[PDB]
């Protein structure tokens, strides 16, 4: 999508700016698809959708869904969330708060950074946005 090199270099400092920019989100998800790591980004995105809820009982229903389907070490998805964190969650899932998975959000978010975002910055994709030199 329409992005200028300036916007691109700004994506190289502000991860949220990359995400919030429709063009950036597009580029990042398409790249992230090659390694199927989109699971992680959409994981805590789903946690924000959970955080968007306002139904107390629904909080438990949603949290239980996210629990068995994502939070678990096995799960049909199996999220790359930190062990110690998901351990505390598997226990704290009895009475989840609106931001119960705020820890999970923080973990996975900065995990994609140090893992996927680094290679993203040195990928031919981002270097193409730079048009500098191979």
């Amino acid at each position: 999508s329409m992005v200028s090199p300036e916007e691109a270099v700004k994506w190289g400092e502000s991860f949220d700016k990359l995400l919030s920019h429709r063009d950036g989100l597009e580029a990042f998800t398409r790249f992230l698809k090659t390694e199927f790591s989109e699971e992680n980004i959409e994981f805590w995105i789903a946690c924000e959708d959970f955080k968007k809820s306002k139904g107390p009982q629904q909080i438990h229903l949603k949290a239980k869904a996210i629990y068995e389907k994502f939070i678990q070490t096995d799960a049909p998805k199996e999220v790359n969330l930190d062990f110690h964190t998901k351990e505390v969650i598997t226990n704290s899932i009895t009475q989840p708060t609106l931001h119960s998975f705020d820890a999970a959000q923080s973990r996975v978010y900065q995990l994609m950074e140090q893992d996927s975002y680094t290679r993203f910055l040195k990928s031919d994709i981002y270097l193409d946005l730079m048009e500098g030199r191979p």
